[PDB]
């Protein structure tokens, strides 16, 4: 995945959006 993407998706937590598949 796009590095500046990922520093954004990274930081603000992706273990809550992986865990349905779907978040934000």
């Amino acid at each position: 995945f796009l590095p500046i993407l990922a520093s954004l998706a990274a930081k603000f937590g992706p273990k809550l959006f992986s865990l349905v598949t779907k978040k934000s």
